[PDB]
């Protein structure tokens, strides 16, 4: 799915609080 952190440490409602927020908003 979402980047490799974005699934960890990123909801579905664009909400990444981790460095997940620098690649996922972009893929997911």
């Amino acid at each position: 799915g979402c980047p490799r952190a974005c699934e960890t440490w990123c909801n579905a409602q664009m909400t990444c609080v981790g460095i997940a927020e620098h690649v996922c908003p972009e893929l997911c």
